[PDB]
């Protein structure tokens, strides 16, 4: 779809067998969710944002469905105030900005 | 223009008579710059992001040029790790997401 920006660009996600909502976030390099339970090994990572840093778990090669489009890639799990779909996944679904 | 997401979507800005670069950030409600000097009255604001909160100065009705497009609106000034153009300005330049 085309999505305008009058409201937060929130879409429906399936990840790890669970359903969530997440913000299409062109300012995010990576994809971050709070309150998901992913399988297998992970690696602790510190990431920076406004406000400072956040410890996350880094999971690699995770399948995700983003508004009906399939992608796989790294998902970070940690205390973000809103789930975000970052460019690592957006590039796989052909998402672009236009003005 | 159309902008893909293989790299950070950074554009050239003029704000307060000064030239800067900033990220087109659909995950940002508001527009934030570090290291700009805006004229006139402002109001202290705490904003949240990953990592926690950040104190900013809130300036209203600030003209900005974003990749050659004119907008006016609220600009927040404070210690962000990267300057961001948020939806308050993106809607005025007709920016949309597409996939
Ligand atoms: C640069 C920064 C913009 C990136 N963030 C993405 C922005 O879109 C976030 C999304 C957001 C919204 C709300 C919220 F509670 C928390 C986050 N917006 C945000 O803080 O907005 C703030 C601010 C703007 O006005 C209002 O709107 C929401 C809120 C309020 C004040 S990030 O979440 O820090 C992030 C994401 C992925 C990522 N991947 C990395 N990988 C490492 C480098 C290789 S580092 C990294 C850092």
């Amino acid at each position: 779809p085309q999505i305008t920006l009058w409201q937060r660009p929130i879409v429906t996600i399936k990840v790890g067998g669970q359903l969530r909502e997440a913000l299409i976030d062109t300012g995010a390099d990576d994809t971050i969710f709070e309150e998901i339970n992913l399988p297998g090994r992970w690696k602790p990572k510190l990431i920076g944002g406004i406000g400072g840093f956040m410890k996350v778990r880094q999971y690699d090669q995770i399948p995700i469905e983003i508004c009906g489009h399939q992608a796989i890639g790294t998902v970070l799990v940690g205390p973000t105030p809103i789930n975000v779909i970052g460019r690592n996944m957006l590039t796989q679904i052909g998402c672009t900005l236009n003005f």
